[PDB]
């Protein structure tokens, strides 16, 4: 009657298995929308000094 196991597995599972995929991954239009995400979360711009003191 006590399913904390769920909510310890869900987070056990997103750390873990993630982290393998990508490891098997690398094993083997999205620049810009990636150098644009990379401007609000930079530093130096304002946006991203707001949206960190509201974070």
């Amino acid at each position: 009657q006590r399913m904390w196991w769920a909510f310890l597995a869900s987070s056990m599972v997103t750390f873990f298995g993630g982290l393998f995929i990508i490891l098997l991954w690398r094993t083997l239009w999205m620049t810009s929308v990636k150098d644009w995400a990379g401007v609000m979360i930079s530093a130096q711009t304002l946006t991203g000094r707001v949206l960190v003191v509201l974070v």
